[PDB]
């Protein structure tokens, strides 16, 4: 079974909005165990790179992303937890 992710949260760590993945976040949960998370983001805003996380009970999640949005707000799932991600980035 999945880990168990509670109190996910993302931060924006920096963003330039550009062709490439120029967007780098921090998710932070509280977990049970280590495992695989999918992540997810339905957005009309930002790309994920990734498709799937090695979650640790360390508590943190670094994903990438591309955006060409100057203010870019997704929703990025980690396993069946969901959080906002929003940032103001750069050319």
């Amino acid at each position: 079974e999945a880990p168990t992710i509670i109190d996910l949260t993302c931060t924006v760590a920096t963003c330039t909005h550009s062709s490439d993945f120029g967007g780098v976040l921090t998710l932070t949960y509280k977990t049970n165990k280590n495992g695989d998370c999918s992540v997810h983001s339905h957005s009309n805003v930002a790309t994920l790179q990734e498709a799937t996380a090695k979650v640790k009970t360390a508590g943190k999640v670094t994903l990438h992303f591309s955006t060409a949005s100057a203010s870019p707000s997704f929703v990025v799932s980690l396993c069946s937890a969901r959080a906002t991600c929003s940032a103001s980035c750069e050319p």
